């Protein structure tokens, strides 16, 4: 994964992109299409463009550039925030508390038991299946950080 | 992973949890401790507590239950939001646009060059090292979604 400061580096340069997301988007796609022409053939609405000049002139190529960098920006900002929130918890449970993944499984089953007992109206079979998958994904994230830190959990 | 409706089911039952986080946190730790006595040994503050009635009387156990469900809740809500943002992107690039992972490596290459070219003051060796790793994490997330969908590309 990235460190705390590694994400801050990423978000700082991303702010600069957002000051002219249109121009950045355009240049990224044109650099892609010139360096790797086979990428242009995946785009039914752009593959007619032959020259740099035609590409720079395309209103919709510039609009698509914005759509791509906006979506990627949103994803990176969520990853940064999510990592900063998870890594402290993973570190303390790995190093200080030394909690095996097995014990995270037990507390996952305890949550599902309590939600079945107290909220069956918003916890039918489907919603229970959903929570079981959700808590497994959470354990998997922790297990991934445990490995990064070389704690056998 | 979870479908759109499954994440909504998770968020919907979590809303009920957060409405009585005190009581739910207590019931989760009592269920864990009574089902798996070994887990009580990890808790210096609680390991003397011998019965549900003792555990229910512990103000410390209640406060810890709140800290646990508060931390978990934040992680689940972020995961639901990020997945609902990522899953459609991966779905469309796999099944509609048919974009191999190697082409996301190409566009990552172009994003690095455009950032180095236009914002070098904000894009030194470390900043560029950070962005390179961050774009890898993005491609790995799409790659993990493609594998789920049995798209090789
Ligand atoms: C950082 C990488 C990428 C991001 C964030 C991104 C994002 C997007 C978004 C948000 C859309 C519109 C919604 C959708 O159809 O899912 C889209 C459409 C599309 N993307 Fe991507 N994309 C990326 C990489 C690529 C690459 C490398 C290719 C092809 C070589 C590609 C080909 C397409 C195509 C063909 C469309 C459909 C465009 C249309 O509506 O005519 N994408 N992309
Ligand atoms: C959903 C699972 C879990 C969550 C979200 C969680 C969260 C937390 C948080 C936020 C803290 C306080 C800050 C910290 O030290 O990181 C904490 C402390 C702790 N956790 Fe966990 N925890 C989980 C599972 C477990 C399990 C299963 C055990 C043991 C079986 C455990 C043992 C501890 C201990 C011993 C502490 C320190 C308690 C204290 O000194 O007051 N945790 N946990
Ligand atoms: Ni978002
Ligand atoms: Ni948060
Ligand atoms: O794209
Ligand atoms: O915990």
């Amino acid at each position: 994964g990235l460190s705390d400061g590694e994400w801050q580096q990423v978000l700082n340069v991303w702010g600069k992109v957002e000051a002219d997301i249109a121009g950045h988007g355009q240049e990224v796609l044109i650099r892609l299409f010139t360096g790797h022409p086979e990428t242009l053939e995946k785009f039914d609405k752009f593959k007619h463009l032959k020259t740099e000049a035609e590409m720079k002139a395309s209103e919709d190529l510039k609009k698509h550039g914005t759509v791509v960098l906006t979506a990627l920006g949103g994803i990176l900002k969520h990853k940064a925030h999510a990592e900063a929130e998870l890594k402290p918890l993973a570190q303390s449970h790995a190093t200080k508390h030394k909690i095996p993944i097995k014990y995270l499984e037990f507390i996952s089953d305890a949550i599902i038991h309590v939600l079945h007992s107290k909220h069956p109206g918003d916890f039918g079979a489907d919603a229970q299946g959903a929570m079981t998958k959700a808590l497994e994904l959470f354990r998997n994230d922790i297990a991934a950080k445990y490995k990064e830190l070389g704690f056998q959990g």
